[PDB]
C-alpha cells in the first residue's frame, strides 16, 4: 500500500503571504506559484496546485470576487479533496463568512492571510498557510463549514473577526470562541458551529451576477442622518446600522431608516460594540418599525446575510427568521 | 477633631441608575462617604447624546469647580466612551470627574446601577484620584477616559481601557492606584469651549467590502469640516471611499483615518501616503473617539500636519 | 391545555447567594429555602424545590460531596425536570467537571453561585439563580453536559474556570468559549461540547466510597522537590504537575515524579499557565517516563480526571487516551 | 556631525532564539539600530531557572551599567516573569533592561525570536525606556515586569500584563509609550543583593477541593522562611492547608496568600483574618511573583506586617 496525501488547491485573492531557511526559486508572474515555492515544506503533507483568481488588497474587495469565489469552489469541488484561500486579512471575515453561507461543496475551504509582509522579519504567512493545508486535509474539518486558519487556531467563518490592527494573533472568534487548536500539525476539535452553513443554507449564488446593494451606517453622538439618506436616495435594497450599544440608533438616523423600511428598503440593526448580540426585544419595537436584529453579527457581516436574504425575500420577517438561523 | 466628608455633585444626564436628589435614600451607603448634593443637567437616553449637552457640561464643570470637591456624571452606557472622553479634553477643574452608568435597569434583578455610583462616588472622593483626567468607573474599576469603551453589548463588565489597562481596581471602598494617562488631558490641553455654542462638523464613514462612496460623498456636499473612516485593519479605504475623502482633504476637509478594528493604532507609516493625500491617523482613537479630537482639533487649527501633531499628544 | 412550567430542583452546597425590591419572608434555618423566597421570580418559570445536602464555604469542597451529589442526582433522576446546584465559586469549575464526567441523569443541571454577598449593594446570585433555573428548564440544554451559569452566560463544566478573583464575570471557558448567552429568559445555544460526558463515559461512582489519592505540584524557579516526595512517600495514586510554559517541570520535580511513575504512581502534566494544552509531544517524552500530557486540563481540571480515571485503570497509556477522550 | 548608535550588551541565559556574538549576523537589521555586544551567562531551559542565575544576573547589570546604553535579555519563556520581577526588584543599573525570547524554535517555520530580538534591542536603546522598570518586549509589545505573565502554553502572543496593561506598542522600530508602573522598581527599592550568595528558601504550595496538607507540611519540616499560597478564588485556603499555615506563620514561616486564579488581587479585608494568623495578602502578584517578593522581604524583615507593606509597595 503507497501513502497517499490528499490534493489541496489554493485559491489565491492577492499577494503573497510567504517569501524573504529561504528556500532557492526562480520568482514568477503568478503570485500562488512562488508562495508554494516559498513553503517546500508544503510537500510534506499535501499535493498542492495554486490557481490565482484575483490579485489585489483585500480592502478592496466586492461582490464580484466573492461570486467568483463561490462559484469556482463549487464548480471544481470534485477536482481536489480540499481548498485554501489565501487572502488579505482585512476583509478577510466577510469573505469567509460568505462563502460559509454560499459553498455546496462538502470538502474543507480554509482562507488564511498573514498580518505581517513576506519579507519582514518573522513573518507569519508561512506556518499559517502550513497550518491552513493541515486543516484543509484533515478529514475532521469536513461539515465545520468554511473556516480560517491564523495563528495556530481554527476558527469558524461566522464568528471569526480582525480584533487589532497589526497583532499577528488579531484572529479571534469573540462570542463563541474557536473551533480546535493546531500543534505539531494535527487538530484537537472540541467544537462546530450550531448555525446552518454551506449545504444547509437556501443561498444559491451559481447564476447571480451580481448581489443586492446594502450599505452600513455608522452610529455615534450627533451623527448625521446625510449617509443614510443618501443610501435611500439611492434605492439601496438594504442598510444595516452600527448601533450604539444594544443596537441603539441616534434619532435622526432612527427617523430615516424607520421612513425607508415604510418604503420596503430592509433595515438590519448591528451594533459598533465589538461583542455581543444585537438582541430582539431590547429598546428597539422591531416589529413595529419593520426591522430585523442581527443578534452576533457586526455590521460587515450583517451586510453579508443580508445581501443573501435579499436574493431570497424582502420580507422583514422572514429575514429576521434568516438572522435567527443562519 | 470632628471628620468631615468630602462634598460630591452628581450630575445626571439621563433617568436614574440607582430622582438625582433622590439618590442619598436609594444608596444610603453614600451618606457614609459623601455629601452628594444632585443636579439633573439634561434627561436623554445617551443615544441621543449631543455636541449641546457636551459643551452644558464641560461648561458646569469648570464653572462650579470651586463649589465642591468632585463631580459623579451620570450617564446611558452607549455613548459614555465619547462624553467622557470629550471631557477629559475640556474640563480644566483640577478636581476630580467620574461617570458612571448601568448596563441593567435601576428595576431590574440585580441592578448594577448601586454599587456602580457608590464606586463612583468612593473615586470621586478619593484625593489619589486628582491629576488622572476624566474617569469612567463601571464594574469595580476606574477607567481613563481617553482608552475606555463599551467591549460587549450587554454584559455588566462591558467597559474596559482594551489597549493600555485601566488604572486601578476598587475594592472595600478603596483604590490600588498602578496607572496614569501619560496623553495629556484636562487642564493641559488647549481645548476651551467656555465661550462655544457649537463644535465643528464631523461625520464617520464605514468601510467594508464593495463599500459604496454615497455617505462619504454625502458628508462632503454638506460641507462638513471633518471625516474620520472606520477604516479595515490597519485604517485602509475601500477603492471608493479612499477616492472621495483624498478629494475632500484638499477641498477643506479634515479626514482622519481610524479602524473599524476594536484594538491597536491606525500607524502612521503603513500602506497610506498620509502626507500625499492631507490625512490624519488616529492611532489608538476608535473613530467616535477620534470624532471627539478632530472637532477640537477643528476649533484650533484646519492644518493637516498640526492636526496630526494633536492626535499625537493628546 | 393548562401551561405547566417543568419541576427544577435546587440542591445547595453552602451559604445562600440571593436575600437582602426585597421580597418579605420569615428567615428559616434551611439555607435553600431562604434563596427560593429571595427570588420570588422563580414562579414564573418553574416549580422550585430545594434540597439543603450540605452546608461548606467551596475553599473545603471534598471528595465526599462530589460523590453525595452525583449520586443523589443519579438516584433523584426521574422525580424532577432538571437540576440547578447553588456553590461557591472558589471550586465550582471542579465539582462542575466531576459532576460532567459522572452524572448519568439526561436532565440538564446546572451549577449558579454569586460573586458578591447576597447582603451587598448590587448582589449578583438572584438574577444568576434565576438564569440557572432559565437554562435548567429549557429543553435546548439538554445533551450538552453539566453547566455553569454566570453573568448570562451558560458555559461546559469542562473549560469553565475561574479567571479573576472579585469580578462578577470571572467565570469563562477560555480555550473554547461559551454555549450560549442568555437575554430575556431566553439562550442562544450555538455550541456544544464535543468531548464525551455524562451517560457517554465508563466513570460510575454508584458504590463508590472515595476517590484515588491524587494530589497537586507546583513548578516555579528553584522549585522544591519535598511537595512531591511527600505525596510519593504517603503512597498517592496520582500526582498532577502545574508545569511551567508547556507542561515543563523544575528538574529535581521531574526527577521525584519520573521515580513515583515507575513504581506505578500516575503522573499528569499540566501546566500553571491559565490558557492552551499541556500538549504530547514538546519537549517531554511521555512514553519514556510513564506520564501523562493533560490538553487544555488546568491542573485541578486534570486531578478530578485524574482520579477517575484511576477508578478504570492504572495503565499510562489508557490514563492518555482518556485525557484525550473525555 | 557622525550619527552615533547605542551600545546594546545582550545577556544570554539559553540558547539563540534568531551563538551570542554570531546574533549581530543572524539578524543584521540590528546593526541599523545599535552596536551589539553578546555574552553567555548561562545557558539553561529556563524551567530550571534557579536563584543563584538571578543573583548573577542582577550582579552583573549593576557593575556593567558603565560599560553599556543598555541591555537585553534572552531566556526561556517558561520562568521569564519570575527573572523579570526578580531583576525589576534588585536592579540598581539606571538603564533599560529588556528581557526576550521565542515561543517558536530559531529553526521553525515563522520563528518569532528574530523580530522579538529586534524590537527588544529598539526598546532597550530608546531614551523613553529609562525609569520605567524592568522590562519584557514580546509581539510587539512593551511589558512591564512586575505585571508580566505567559497567559498561554503555546500562542506567539501569550505575555500580557493580565491586571494593568501594557506601557507601550513596537510600530517600525518607533514605541508610542501610554503608562509606567507605579509601583517602586530598580533604585527605588531597598533589596541589595549585591553581597548576598543565597536567597530565603520559598515555597508554593496549590489549593484545590480535598487539598492535601502534605506538601505545606513538607515545607514547614524543612525550615522553610517562607510559603505562598495559590489559593482557590480571593486567596482562600482548604481547611487542611490552613491549619498547617496558621501553624506555620507563628512558628517563623512567613505565609503570602496569593491565588491560582490568573487575574485580579488577592485582597486583605476578604474572608481571612489575616492580622489574627499573621499572613500578608499578595494583592495582584500570583503564586510565583509572590515568591519572588517574599524571598526579598525575608532579606529585609520577618515582621509579617513589615512584610504586608513591601506587598503592598513594590
Amino acid at each position: 500500500h503507497h501513502h497517499h496525501l490528499p490534493n489541496i488547491t489554493i485559491l489565491a485573492t492577492g499577494g503573497t503571504i510567504a517569501g524573504g531557511t529561504k528556500s532557492n526559486y526562480t520568482v514568477g508572474k503568478v503570485g500562488v506559484e512562488n508562495l508554494v515555492n516559498a513553503v517546500p515544506q508544503l510537500k510534506d503533507i499535501a499535493n498542492v496546485k495554486g490557481e490565482q483568481v484575483v490579485n489585489i488588497g483585500s480592502q478592496d474587495m466586492n461582490d464580484n470576487v466573492w461570486l467568483t469565489l463561490a462559484k469556482k469552489i463549487n464548480t471544481d469541488c470534485d477536482k481536489t479533496d480540499g481548498f485554501v484561500i489565501t487572502h488579505g486579512t482585512d476583509t478577510m471575515e466577510e469573505t469567509a463568512y460568505f462563502l460559509d453561507l454560499t459553498v455546496k461543496c462538502d470538502k474543507p475551504v480554509v482562507m488564511v492571510g498573514a498580518m505581517r509582509p513576506s519579507t519582514s522579519m518573522s513573518a507569519d504567512g508561512p506556518f499559517n498557510l502550513y497550518n491552513a493545508v493541515v486543516t484543509a486535509a484533515d478529514k475532521a474539518s469536513a461539515n465545520r463549514g468554511v473556516l480560517v486558519v491564523m495563528n495556530d487556531t481554527v476558527l469558524d467563518g461566522r464568528d471569526v473577526t480582525k480584533t487589532n490592527t497589526t497583532d499577528v494573533a488579531t484572529f479571534k472568534s469573540v462570542n463563541y470562541g474557536p473551533l480546535g487548536y493546531i500543534h505539531n500539525g494535527k487538530i484537537d476539535y472540541q467544537r462546530t458551529p450550531a448555525r446552518k452553513h454551506t449545504s444547509d443554507t437556501p443561498f444559491d449564488v451559481s447564476k447571480l451576477n451580481e448581489l443586492p446593494k446594502v450599505g452600513i451606517v455608522y452610529n455615534y453622538a450627533n451623527a448625521s442622518d446625510l449617509p443614510a439618506k443618501a443610501l435611500v436616495d439611492a434605492g439601496y435594497d438594504g442598510i444595516v446600522s452600527a448601533g450604539v450599544g444594544n443596537g441603539n440608533l441616534y434619532k435622526s438616523v432612527f427617523d430615516t431608516l424607520a421612513t425607508a423600511a415604510k418604503t420596503g428598503t430592509a433595515v438590519v440593526r448591528s451594533s459598533r460594540v465589538p461583542t455581543g448580540a444585537t438582541t430582539q426585544d431590547a429598546e428597539v419595537d422591531d416589529a413595529k418599525y419593520g426591522f430585523v436584529a442581527s443578534g452576533t453579527l457586526n455590521p460587515q457581516k450583517a451586510r453579508v446575510l443580508l445581501q443573501l436574504a435579499l436574493t431570497q425575500t424582502k420580507d422583514p420577517q422572514q429575514i429576521q427568521q434568516i438572522f435567527n438561523q443562519y
